[PDB]
This record gives structure tokens, sequence and C-alpha cells, in this order.
């Protein structure tokens, strides 16, 4: 784990974070976020986008296939009531079907929030607030994100998130983490013990100069590849290797 600590860190030290910002732009969920805010403007798309990271649970399918749902359904639709018309959209998605009063419950409570995008770490906090969740829980952290993803969009510019905010814990970062040898307890665990796991790649970002929020796109598009054997050049080869230590973190 320490061994693995060290060879997980000289091999994305290999990765500027020039090149990190550069191979981001090709996240699928980039490209949704970014048709929707194209369409709405900064203020309505960030909205919309906030709304449906807080929302981005108990998926039946694919975070990526959800989306690209989300932008198709929002790229092509004129938006009048921001709560109204997201709540028929929770109603409409096969995406959304499981607990659905409960989706549309969060949302409501968040409805009428206006992220402010120049300043990501007072945002995160009065989101914290607002849902009722510790600023580390993983649909917060991953919602921040999304709103970098959006303000890059629309004002066409890169911005590097700070240190500070760490990763977000899902079932597919806790699985790359068992699989890259990195933790010796189940990933099912590794949900629960989530700032156990945040801190090993706290840790990383400090050695590599590639802040949390930033690696969590790494491993996303390298488990496109590593689970599904999908986007097999999402990122570098030997990155895609490092999550192939352990038996069975291969495709079917
Ligand atoms: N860590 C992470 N989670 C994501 C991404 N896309 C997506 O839909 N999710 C989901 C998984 C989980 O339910 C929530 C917080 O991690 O967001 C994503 O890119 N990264
Ligand atoms: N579409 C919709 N809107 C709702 C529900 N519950 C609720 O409080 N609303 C809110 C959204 C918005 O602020 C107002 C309609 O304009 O009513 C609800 O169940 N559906």
């Amino acid at each position: 784990a320490e061994s693995q600590l060290k060879r997980v860190i000289e091999t994305l030290r290999r990765l500027g974070i020039e090149e990190v910002l550069k191979l981001e732009r090709r996240d699928p969920q980039y490209r949704a976020v970014c048709n929707v805010v194209k369409r709405h403007g900064e203020t309505v798309g960030s909205r919309l986008a906030m709304l449906n990271a807080l929302i981005s649970y108990r998926l039946t399918g694919k975070g990526e296939e959800h989306w690209e749902y989300f932008g198709k359904y929002f790229s092509q639709l004129e938006v009048i009531d921001l709560c109204r018309d997201f709540l028929k959209y929770i109603e409409t998605s096969p995406f959304l079907k499981i607990g659905v009063e409960a989706r549309k419950k969060r949302a409501l409570k968040a409805c009428d929030y206006v992220p402010n995008l120049e300043d990501l770490g007072l945002t995160l906090r009065q989101l914290s607030h607002i849902v009722g969740a510790r600023r580390e829980q993983k649909t917060l952290v991953f919602t921040i994100k999304i709103l970098n993803y959006a303000y890059m969009c629309s004002r066409g510019v890169n911005r590097v998130l700070p240190f500070d905010i760490p990763i977000p814990v899902d079932y597919r970062v806790a699985r790359l983490t068992w699989c890259a040898g990195l933790i010796d307890f189940p990933p099912e665990e590794a949900l629960r013990r989530y700032e156990a796991v945040q801190k090993i790649w706290d840790a990383v970002a400090r050695e590599t100069g590639i802040p949390p929020l930033h690696l969590d796109t790494l491993l996303w598009l390298a488990g496109r590849a590593v689970l599904y054997g999908e986007n097999l050049h999402g990122v570098p080869k030997e990155v895609i290797a490092l999550f192939q230590w352990r038996g069975g973190c291969r495709p079917p």
C-alpha cells in the first residue's frame, strides 16, 4: 500500500496539471454541462447543472449516460420557472426512477439557491447548510466539480480547483482505490470510511500537484476503461495500468 502509493504518485507525476485539465475537457459530462450552459446562459445553466449533481445517486445505469440524457433534455427545451421545470424533469428521467419523491424533496431545498461561481469554497459551505450534509460528503464535493465545468465552459477559461476540497468517494472511486492496492479493506466499507480514502488521495494530490477534484477526473476516465472496456484512450495506457493491480480489475 506504501509501495503502491509511491507507484501511483510517480506515474501521475508524468502528467502535468495542464495535461489533466486538457484530458478533463473530453469527459462526456463536461460536454453535456457545456451544451446546457451554451443554451441557457451562465446563471440558469449553472443552476440546472447544480441540481442535477445534487441528485446524481442511486442511478439505474452509468453516471455518464445519466449526464448525456440531462444535456439532451435541457439543450432543446425552453426553461421558464426553474424549480417547476427541474421537478418535471426528475419525474421523466429513466435514470432517476428510484426514490423520486426523496429526489424532489432534495431538489426543492436547493431550488432557489444561486451558486457563486467565482468563490467555490463559499458555495460549498452554503450548500452544506442548504442540503444538510458534511462538506466532505460525496454529492457536495462532486457538485463543486460540476460547477467548475459550468464556469470554465461559460467563460472559456481554465481554473484549477483548491487542494482543500477532497475527492468524491462513490462506488467507482472506492473500487478503483481498491484495484490500485491503496486500501486493504473492501470498497463497500470504503464508502462508509470515506475520510480514510480521502486522506490517501490528499497525499497523492500534494506530491503530484493535481488537486483531488482533478484526480477524480483521472479515476473516472480510467474506470470507464478498466471496469467496462470503454473509451480505451480516455487517459494514457500507464494510468489505466495502475488500477489493474488486483485480480478481477479487468473488463468482462
Ligand atoms: N466521483 C464522481 N462521482 C460522479 C461522477 N459523475 C456522477 O454522476 N457521479 C455520481 C456518483 C455519486 O452518486 C455522486 C457522488 O460521487 O455522483 C464523477 O465524475 N465523479
Ligand atoms: N412541479 C412541482 N412543484 C412543486 C412540487 N412541490 C413544491 O413545493 N413545488 C414548488 C416549486 C415552485 O417553487 C412552486 C411552483 O412554482 O411550487 C411538486 O410536487 N411538483
